[PDB]
């Protein structure tokens, strides 16, 4: 069977996606730019248009970028002052772009040129507008950071800014960013319009183009809060720490925090995001269903202005503070309008299960430890523009507690520290105090032991192929049984980089990584890097698109589950079974530097967002990898940093969008940390991969680890080749090793189990999830003959 690949549809499906993230800030009529007027642009990132950030999520290789530059001659709307083009090109000649010397030493930002009163004078004499484009980049094992040229401007960048100021009447400042940075300086000097363009892909410019000549009107949103200064932010006080960091403020991340507790400290609110146009939204019919666990709110959203546009109309849940304490607003649903031609409208309807505004209930104070659950108490429902602008649209009052599900108490913290509760002080005011969490105790040596699967009784002269349980034939169980301990040791070995059992310049291979497993039928699976496209390290090119916050920024789960239906075509194309992504690891930190390629600081979004994703990999039979399982919210030290963190916020914030991942987006792969979580690394954690993952949300799949990880067992010292660990807690495959059948890292697998410490039941188990996994992806169709073929047309 043969597929059509339009590469011109895939270049308009990631347009689509730039020109709904983009985000406008600030605009006083500048914006969109008229028809025929002439544009001097700023800054010579111009020329090197950053389409991605830095590491393994940002290394596709392309035959050309559109930078804004180029985007606008394109757009055949306005004419680009082309003297000024000329100096910079000129000058970057002397001056050029730092390529870095390795992985993650590419700098944040490029030293910008400085202006004269000459230059800008006469730049403003042949021009009707100045556009002044600021870039950054950051990536992987580089955190951002609170300095000039990073977070802050650099000096010359702010000559820049003040000097186009005094010359031009009309002023655009576009930030080409992978993450936000300081706007204090830039309000201040006060552009006509701003706007976030973050990294587009290889068509950035064509998508920004688009909003910038209002061929389309913004409709993208922040995806976390811009307070005014980093010190605001509950979790800086605790970031940072290559050693340990203490995630004191608890549930209270992002708007949870500046919502309830520090209203003037933020400068634009969570969904913030403004229009060419104006929209009125009207709160409509409210009602609730206790027995079915849902409410359904209602709303209309009508379009006031002048000019045709899109709104998101976003819903959020007060919980009553009851005994464990809320956040004043969580959300809990969105919508993003049609376009909506001028005085039109549209009735939007949504229906919110319970389980979306639970609360965990860690220390018992409820009656119900170890339980999601709704505290009695009244639940008033908002709706509205962002966070902030969101108003009363129903209420229902619960007389007594609802346990919404029961759970155990797993991946529980090993120490004491204090973290943030919300206190109510006498006039109703939310205030911060201080608690201790509770420390864990549980005994993990009696959890792994009463929970140990049964072994399967080896049978080597069964002859029964992978083929056979896929048909039907025969149970995994008796198929598993042909593997010799051999086998069942190499099966657990992920072969990379760039085996060549699979497509050359890809991550890993996987499931028939010896000669004796591919006579089972079992095939080499491919696994590739990245959420923005497919890297290939033999210097093959392929479609790079936006980053993962501009994908958020979207608030159209639609529009992106479009675009990635083209990505899962161009994979089975370059035989990709796996891409590397979604990256949804919660913004815990602005200056985290792998921001770039998450979504957001709120869980619903960041699983709605990933899901979306994943829908639009598995249209053709292609898949995703969810990473990073869990709590790689930083980069600094990221090889053996603790993260401690109490159940609540792990349940409610830190795992929420892996859950929604797999109960939503049907995700199948799991990708494991770096670093520690609650005192041991995470490859090895019983209570993330078996117990949470498992036998509470009912994964079936695969989980691996992230390239060459450390693992270790609680107490023990981290080493690159204790795969018993791994597979003691249902971390099925190590990536990656040389040479998987010759046990090229001289792993410990065959040792342990002669000792007993790892029982053949424990390595049965992870070879059944490799199994089941394999035979429903792209390579065993390969070898079936029944596999789709892919051509790409319009090149
Ligand atoms: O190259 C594959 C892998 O690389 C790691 O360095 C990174 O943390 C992961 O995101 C993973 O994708």
């Amino acid at each position: 069977e043969k597929v059509i690949l339009d590469w011109n549809e895939y270049i308009e499906a990631a347009r689509s996606v730039v020109s709904e993230g983009c985000v406008l800030l600030e605009n006083n009529g500048t914006l969109p730019l008229e028809k025929g007027a002439v544009v001097s642009i700023f800054g010579r990132i111009q020329t090197h248009y950053y389409k991605s950030g830095t590491g393994s999520g940002g290394m596709v290789n392309v035959t050309h970028v559109v930078g804004v530059p180029e985007g606008l001659k394109l757009s055949e709307h306005v004419t680009v002052n082309e003297e000024l083009e000329n100096i910079y090109k000129e000058w970057e000649e002397e001056n050029p772009f730092d390529e870095g010397l390795g992985w993650g030493t590419e700098p944040w930002s490029q030293p910008e040129m400085e202006l004269t009163d000459e230059i800008v004078s006469n730049a403003s004499a042949k021009s009707d507008v100045a556009i002044v484009i600021i870039g950054r980049t950051a990536g992987e094992d580089k955190d951002f950071s609170d300095v000039a040229g990073a977070y802050k401007l650099s000096e010359t960048e702010e000559d820049m800014l003040r000097r186009v100021r005094k010359h031009f009447d009309k002023m655009v400042v576009l930030l080409n960013v992978g993450s936000l940075m300081d706007l204090n300086v830039i309000s201040e000097i006060n552009p006509d319009a701003l706007m976030v363009i973050w990294q587009g892909g290889m068509i950035g410019g064509l998508g920004t183009a688009d909003v910038l000549t209002g061929k389309v009107n913004p409709s993208g949103k922040l995806t976390d809060t811009i307070a005014y200064e980093i010190n605001d932010y509950p979790s800086t006080e605790n970031f940072g720490d290559p050693v340990r960091d203490y995630y004191a403020e608890d549930i209270y991340v992002g708007y949870r925090y500046f919502e309830t507790f520090e209203k003037s400290k933020v400068r634009y609110p969570f969904g913030y995001g403004i229009s060419y146009t104006e929209f009125e939204h009207t709160v409509g019919e409210f009602t609730a269903d206790i027995n079915s666990r849902t409410f359904t709110a209602s709303c209309t959203v009508k379009n006031t202005g002048s000019v045709a546009g899109k709104d998101v109309a976003q819903f959020y849940v007060s919980a009553p503070q009851g005994k464990l304490g809320k956040p004043e607003k969580v959300l809990v649903a969105f919508k993003k309008t049609g376009i909506l031609n001028p005085g039109k409208e549209e009735k939007i309807t949504v229906t919110v299960p319970f389980d979306r505004f639970a609360s965990f209930d860690d220390t018992g104070v409820t009656g119900a430890e170890s339980c999601f659950v709704l505290e009695a108490g009244e639940y008033t429902v908002y709706e509205g523009k962002n966070v902030r602008e969101s108003y009363k649209e129903g209420s229902f009052t619960l007389e007594e507690n609802i346990v919404t599900e029961k759970l155990s108490k797993a991946l529980a913290p090993m120490e004491s520290f204090k973290r943030m509760k919300a206190s109510e002080n006498s006039d109703g005011t939310l205030s911060v105090k201080y608690e201790d969490v509770p420390v864990s105790d549980v005994d993990e040596k009696k959890r792994r032991l009463d929970n140990m699967p049964v072994e399967i009784p080896q049978d080597f002269t069964a002859r029964y192929s992978l083929k056979d349980v896929l048909s039907g034939s025969v149970d995994m169980e008796k198929f598993i049984a042909r593997l010799s301990d051999d086998d069942l040791a190499c099966i657990v070995r992920g072969e990379g980089m760039g085996s060549s059992l699979v497509t050359a310049g890809t991550a890993a291979a996987f499931g028939g990584v010896s000669e004796y497993l591919r006579k089972m039928d079992i095939p080499a699976v491919c696994c590739d890097d990245g959420p923005s496209g497919m890297r290939l390290d033999s210097g093959a090119t392929a479609f790079s698109m936006p980053n993962g916050t501009m994908l958020a920024s979207t608030f159209n789960p639609d529009v992106i589950e479009r675009m990635y239906g083209f990505t899962s075509l161009e994979m089975i194309y370059n035989k990709v079974e796996c891409l590397l992504g979604p990256g949804m690891n919660i913004h815990r930190n602005p200056l985290n530097g792998r921001n770039f390629e998450y979504f957001s600081e709120d869980p619903y979004l960041n699983g709605t967002i990933a899901s979306a994703m994943l829908k639009g990999l598995h249209k053709y039979g292609s898949d995703g990898v969810a990473k990073h399982f869990c709590c790689n919210n930083q980069e600094l030290g990221r090889q053996a940093c603790d993260s401690v963190v109490s159940q609540r916020a792990l349940r409610e914030i830190y795992l929420k969008g892996f859950e929604i991942a797999v109960k939503e987006g049907g995700c199948k792969a799991f990708m494991t940390t770096y670093a520690q979580v609650n005192g041991m690394w995470t490859a090895g954690n019983y209570d993330l991969n078996t117990r949470i993952l498992r036998d509470e949300w009912g994964f079936k799949g695969i989980v691996m680890t992230d390239w060459w990880a450390q693992v270790n067992d609680r107490g023990g010292e981290p080493t690159k080749n204790n795969t018993a660990a791994m597979v003691r807690a249902q971390n099925d495959l190590y990536m990656v090793t040389a040479n998987a059948a010759m046990n090229s890292a001289n792993d410990n697998t065959l040792s342990q189990l002669s000792e007993g410490k790892l029982n053949r039941a424990e390595l049965q188990r992870c070879a059944m999830n490799i199994c089941e996994y394999a035979m429903n992806t792209m390579a065993m169709k390969r070898l079936c003959r029944n596999d789709i073929k892919v051509e790409i047309a319009g090149r």
